[PDB]
């Protein structure tokens, strides 16, 4: 209801977590198992590539359809670019129904 | 008579230590040993894995037998998992004995 | 909506009747035909042999599933057995939903 596709078996959940290593136990035994850890994180970088398949427009319209242009004025800030600063805005939802097609 | 297998060559014990790296020796020669050792320890993982040999029921009893069922109820905290601060605790001992056959 | 399977060609009738043995006809011919019968029955066995396609759990749920168990108690009758005069009795309804999965 949100939109997208429904899927029975989707793309499945990727986990990830940082392996425990812990701090300097003590000399003798204990069985109260950890709460002393080093304090750490990752980083690294993630690569997801999808392939999606098109479905060409076979209209018989004659007259221009409806498009989505970028409105060419003198600007301050250019849409879906980053800032004086570098934060990235995004102005505005973009939908993906502009072509027409005979009901 | 604590239940269990007993095994004439049972696994055998798998023993581990930190091999001693001794800090600065002096100058001279001297043929009392070593007290001073760099204080380390190690860390790493284990994986074990046993392999079991199941014994089905050939039961033709009738009526439903005894189970090892969870109570379902309103409960604040879930049996066998962890607790509000991560804690894990089982709450009771669980036997084997469930089924039943002929004498 | 009482539950169970639809089925488009269902299990077919097996229908089944005494076949009309009838009495002594007069002796001159008479075509109004035939209200006298031999007072019949007949009996027999039946055997229904049906094969059913199990679907296995695949389940990844760590603490123990609700289960259908027999209540282990100093009880006067059995839960689905006979009663002292051999009369078959079933004490409650019994569903099918007892594991989980998730949705």
């Amino acid at each position: 209801l949100m939109g997208g596709f429904g899927l029975k078996n989707p793309p499945p959940q990727i986990l990830i977590k940082n392996t425990p290593v812990p701090a300097n136990p003590p000399a003798e035994f204990s069985a109260t198992k950890f709460a002393s850890f080093i304090t750490q994180y990752s980083t690294g970088q993630v690569s997801v590539e999808i392939e999606w398949e098109l479905q060409k427009e076979n209209s018989k319209r004659w007259n221009p359809e409806v498009q989505y242009t970028s409105n060419y004025a003198k600007s301050a800030n250019v849409d879906f670019t980053v800032d004086n600063n570098g934060l990235y805005t995004e102005p505005r939802p973009i939908g993906t129904r502009y072509l027409t097609r005979p009901l």
